């Protein structure tokens, strides 16, 4: 089997991407944030505290003939941005782009934090990291991908995120028309439960490439590119007037600037992020200070290749017995 679904930016900045997902019988379609940095499939639901729902589409398990309470199971998660959610668990039929999993754990939110309530466009998350990170207790549950894997034509999924445009998540096949040149594959460590890999270095604009190992995660659920302070300082030093602002919470730059590109290494290959991808717009409406798309990982404890980086590439998440990651230009 295979599946193929379009993923669409939630706003004009590409803050996140949403992908339609069919849950239950008859289908209830929710728009979920596919997140390769976590491993829970959770949704706004009929059980979510009413004051914490503001425009989201909800899953109502009582209206699904295939929903079953997973008795005694609870979940609770907190993300890198400090947001969180928790609740109980059903199993139900879940389909993505024509690919169907029966008995998928669908985690129903009883509580969500303010950032989730305020994001009316995101109806929940679909985690695509390794199932060892799944938060369900007392019986840990598998991700949608892990459940689907044995049925897939090939044990892979791909992320092809657009810049200010829709893109695609494919399951079970590699669309050889979706990228240019060749895909370069690189080793993954699953020891922390992430798609963790080591970049071979970077360049700023037309500058020379610096060979240096940068360990980090491929995370579709993180908006920005978070790298060591040395690398980030070297980037922003090439933008007149750019500075790190503690009051704003990172690097900002004059909105009048033209940003340089940023290149990252994948083995002997190179992925180029155009300068425009690094512009996240005015810090507040009408401001001439703009938020940068490359930020320091210093306070995080891990480097994160988020959407800013991933959208510049066609990315293969290879879930074979020894997982790997592939990157191609596009
Ligand atoms: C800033 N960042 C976001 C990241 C993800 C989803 C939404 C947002 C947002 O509204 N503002
Ligand atoms: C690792 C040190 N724990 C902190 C941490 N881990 C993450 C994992 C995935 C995505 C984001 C984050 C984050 O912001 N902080
Ligand atoms: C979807 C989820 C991510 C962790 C997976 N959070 C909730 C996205 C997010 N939303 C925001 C809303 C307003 C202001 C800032 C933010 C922000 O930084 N991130």
């Amino acid at each position: 089997s295979t599946g193929s679904a379009t993923t669409t930016p939630i706003d004009s900045l590409d803050d996140a991407y949403i992908t339609p997902v069919q849950i239950g019988t008859p289908a209830q379609t929710l728009n979920l944030d596919f997140d390769t940095g976590s491993s829970d499939l959770w949704v706004f639901s009929s059980e979510t505290t009413a004051s914490e729902v503001d425009g989201q589409t909800i899953y109502t398990p009582s209206k699904s003939t295939t929903a079953k309470l997973l008795s005694g199971a609870t979940w609770s998660i907190s993300y890198g941005d400090g947001s969180s959610s928790s609740g109980d668990v059903y199993t139900d039929t879940v389909s993505v782009g024509g690919l169907t999993v029966t008995g998928q754990a669908v985690e129903s939110a009883k509580k969500v934090s303010s950032s989730f309530t305020e994001d009316s466009t995101i109806d929940g998350l679909l985690g695509l990291a390794f199932s060892t990170l799944n938060t369900v207790s007392p019986t840990q549950q598998k991700t949608f991908f892990d459940n689907a894997k044995a049925s897939l034509d090939s044990p892979v999924f791909t992320a092809d995120l657009g810049y200010h445009a829709p893109g695609t998540y494919n399951f079970g096949f590699i669309d050889t028309t979706a990228y240019t040149g060749s895909i370069t594959y690189t080793a993954v460590s699953t020891k922390q439960g992430f798609w963790e890999w080591t970049s071979t270095g970077y360049a700023v604009g037309s500058g020379t490439f610096k060979s240096t190992s940068i360990d980090g995660i491929a995370d579709t659920g993180t908006t920005l590119l978070y790298l060591p302070a040395t690398v980030v300082s070297a980037y922003w030093a090439q933008v007149s007037g750019a500075k790190s602002s503690s009051s704003v919470g990172g690097y900002v730059f004059p909105c009048s600037a033209t940003l340089p590109s940023f290149t990252f290494g994948v083995g002997s290959a190179r992925i180029v992020i155009p300068g425009d991808y690094i512009d996240f717009g005015p810090i507040s409406t009408g401001s001439s200070s703009c938020f940068g798309g490359i930020q320091s990982s210093a306070g995080i404890g891990i480097n994160i290749f988020g959407d800013v980086a991933l959208k510049a590439a066609f990315v293969v998440f290879n879930g074979a017995t020894t997982p790997t990651l592939g990157f191609a230009s596009k």
